[PDB]
């Protein structure tokens, strides 16, 4: 048969007003990025629940979580940005300040793909984290305890 | 200092044809259901990949995965969608055909919460979804594996 015509995204998305407000509901910290500065675009209720030092949407992510960049994150992104080659983590150790707390320690899981306009170059990238810090927090008390267990 | 005004969307969120391309294209399965039948409202290219039977949003979930009746999952999406308590799941193994190729076994990973209108009322549900079929089936090749080398 033909090639498809253009996507009608209503059907086959979702109507854009309904497919935001699931979007803000989605139980899991979801965020798309835009440009090559990496500015924040969309970010759910997730995400500012865990990290609410982000006022309106627009600002570059470095600025942000700037401690990152001595951590390989927007080398990352960038890479992702330039090459389109997609990218994950399991149980990357990152530090900077998350909630206005103070620069601490936290355990991510992600994926991040890039995303691209009509004529197929990137305009930005999403991403899909899992804040997973009081797990392996939790693997490590009880192999502390197994630990001790064993040697007594 | 006094209650905050209405959300500004926009700012908070984003706009909503960005905030639409960008869930289309978040690496994960996610979905919204609306209403007491759990309509498809809103599904990315993650879930239409992984279960290509979908056509355009709007059918109740159970139409679409009938045998699931059987397996506990719209009990469980109606007492989300009457109680507003959420639910998860971890390795939920579920009997339906998902791709068109015949009933199969698959395991699932998932977060379900309800979403609410202004007057607090329940209009829907989301969810996101991670396959975690072929992670099951390597832990379980890998196991019989020790088990061998440890039998001989
Ligand atoms: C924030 C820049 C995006 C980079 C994505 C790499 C995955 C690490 C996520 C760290 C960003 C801040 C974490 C937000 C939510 C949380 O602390 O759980
Ligand atoms: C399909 C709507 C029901 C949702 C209820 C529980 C979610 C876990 C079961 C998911 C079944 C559909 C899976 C589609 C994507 C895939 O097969 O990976």
């Amino acid at each position: 048969g033909a090639m498809a015509a253009e996507m009608d995204w209503d059907k086959t998305v979702g109507a854009a007003e309904d497919v935001r407000r699931i979007f803000e509901h989605i139980p899991a910290i979801l965020v798309g990025l835009e440009g090559p500065d990496h500015r924040f675009v969309a970010v759910n209720a997730a995400y500012r629940g865990f990290s609410p030092l982000l006022d309106t949407v627009g600002q570059p992510a470095r600025e942000v979580y700037p401690e990152l960049e001595g951590q390989q994150i927007y080398e990352m992104l960038d890479r992702v940005y330039q090459t389109g080659e997609p990218q994950s983590g399991s149980e990357w150790r990152l530090q900077t300040d998350y909630d206005g707390s103070g620069v601490e320690e936290r355990y991510f899981d992600f994926v991040v793909t890039p995303r691209r306009r009509a004529d197929g170059s990137i305009e930005g990238v999403q991403l899909i984290v899992d804040d997973v810090t009081s797990r392996v927090r939790a693997r490590q008390a009880a192999e502390a305890r197994v630990e001790e267990l064993s040697e007594r």
